């Protein structure tokens, strides 16, 4: 089947465009949705950076006056991006391999520009979007509504959010000195453009960790953290009527019953949730998945030391206190009403609402994907 897909600028003054990227369905054929409603499937270029050959900025209507209404075929690993006053430079390297705008990289042909994208997959088992603060917020928030089965919205971040990030990061990089401020991303005339977190700032220097930004903003913690589970239990509730497990750590590696074993993280790893400990690896079983990821929640939201049991019986009021916890996630969380800010972001105490970006339908009939307000 095929999906209506809606795009939206809700209130910016001027021409906002948006971009359709995708994965074919089957083919796995990148392919981008075209202004005329068409599908662009790209060949694989003659050279590496060949720009785009079709123009697939879909241009908005208006604000207010009504959604440019497309057929959005079945596609994964996609994305509806949206870009003000400009448009998105895409160039196709040899593959074809889209070369997708790299928010967080300054030489970015597209850094300056304010443009946002969200997730989503089509597939015929359902249309699933995402908004996502894992990685970025921006001057051009995007919500969405999937109409289907049900009606799903996701609230996009509230107008003004990526300068209350921007500055609530740049406040606590006056009081911490850590990197908090360089996540901000701003053109020439000052407006803010985005906020990435942490690893996207610290991914550059992953070849460099002496460089790293952030590099021992948890290093003390987790010293803190490891010794204190030396000598008591951290008991990870797997949920799902799993159980919980109980770990210990043994020298450096916390290991829980079960024998999964965690080494000792580091910030780097709590902030991509997918090094060290929670580097992911398929031959990890379910338990030691739940594992990792309550406990890389836990890290992000610096609960390790004042909660052996956790995630039952934590809240939200729980997370993000102290000088040193995941600030990005704290910010974001703070300016925004809905959505992870963090990649185990989705780890809740049971009974916690569902605080997810996502928008998932069976049957979607209308993909509204709106910027503005
Ligand atoms: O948001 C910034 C990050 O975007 C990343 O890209 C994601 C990612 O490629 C994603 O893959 C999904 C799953 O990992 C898996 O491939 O299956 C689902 C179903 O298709 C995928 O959606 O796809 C989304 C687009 O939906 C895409 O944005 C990376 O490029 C990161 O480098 C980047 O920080
Ligand atoms: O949030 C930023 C991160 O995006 C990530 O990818 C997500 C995610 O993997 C997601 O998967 C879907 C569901 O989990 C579902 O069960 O199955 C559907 C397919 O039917 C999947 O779509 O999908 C969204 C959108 O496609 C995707 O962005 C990662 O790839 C990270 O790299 C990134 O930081």
């Amino acid at each position: 089947a095929t999906c209506e897909l809606a795009l939206e600028n809700k209130s910016l003054p001027g021409t906002v465009h948006a971009y359709v990227t995708g994965h074919e369905q089957g083919t796995d054929r990148w392919v981008l949705l075209r202004p005329d409603g068409s599908v662009y499937r790209p060949d694989s270029p003659g050279a590496p950076q060949t720009p785009l050959p079709v123009d697939c900025a879909i241009p908005l209507k208006g604000a207010g006056a009504g959604p440019v209404v497309m057929t959005l075929p079945q596609m994964y690993g996609a994305r509806v991006y949206f870009v003000r006053d400009d448009k998105l430079d895409f160039y196709l390297n040899p593959g074809p391999s889209l070369v997708e705008p790299a928010f967080a990289t300054p030489t970015d042909p597209n850094y300056g520009r304010t443009w946002s994208f969200c997730e989503f997959t089509f597939n015929p088992q359902q249309l699933y979007a995402n908004i996502s603060y894992v990685d970025l917020v921006t001057a051009l928030p995007i919500g969405l509504t999937l109409e289907g089965d049900s009606t799903h919205t996701v609230a996009p971040l509230p107008d003004g959010a990526v300068q209350r990030i921007a500055d609530d990061l740049t406040a606590q990089a006056a009081s911490d000195g850590q990197p908090w401020d360089k996540l901000v991303t701003r053109g020439s005339d000052g407006q803010v453009l985005r906020v990435v977190s942490p690893q996207n700032l610290m991914a550059p220097f992953f070849d460099r960790p002496d460089q790293m930004p952030f590099r021992d903003l948890f290093t003390a913690q987790i010293d803190e953290v490891w010794e204190k589970y030396r000598s008591t239990d951290l008991r990870i509730d797997l949920q799902g009527g799993r159980g919980t497990l109980s770990g210990r750590v043994s020298g450096d590696t916390l290991t829980f019953e079960g024998g999964h074993t965690f080494v000792k993280p580091t910030s780097k790893d709590i902030f991509t949730c997918n090094h060290g400990p929670f580097a992911n690896d398929p031959a990890d079983s379910d338990d030691k998945k739940a594992l990792l990821a309550r406990i890389a929640a836990g890290f992000n939201r610096s609960i390790m030391l004042s909660h052996p049991q956790q995630p039952n019986g934590t809240t939200v009021a729980d997370y993000y206190k102290g000088g040193v916890t995941n600030h990005w996630s704290r910010v974001v969380h703070a300016n925004s009403p809905i959505g992870y800010a963090f990649p185990y972001d989705d780890v809740r105490p049971d009974g916690e609402p569902d605080v997810s970006g996502a928008a998932h339908d069976g049957n979607p009939r209308r993909f509204t994907v709106s910027v503005g307000s």
